């Protein structure tokens, strides 16, 4: 009935700022059809990253918020992932 004493960060850089959804495993991410007419963002930040963390059809692409650390974002302008 002891234990319990885990840990899951891994490095300093404090940041807990949104950030695409963009995974590794296959590396991109298209805009959604419509601004704000699907759950596309949300079901996709659900699992992956977690429940609190949530998202919408921005204007760019979706955008999730209130994302991790290890979450990783697309570092790319308005044209196709590389």
């Amino acid at each position: 009935m002891r234990g319990s004493h885990h840990h899951h960060h891994h490095g300093s850089i404090e940041g807990r700022k949104e950030g695409y959804l963009v995974s590794k495993s296959t590396g991109c991410k298209y805009e959604c059809l419509k601004l704000g007419d699907n759950d596309y963002c949300l079901r996709e930040c659900k699992q992956q990253y977690g429940k609190s963390s949530g998202g919408y059809c921005y204007a760019f692409a979706c955008w999730c918020t209130h994302l991790y650390e290890q979450a990783v974002v697309w570092p790319l302008p308005n044209k196709t992932c590389n």
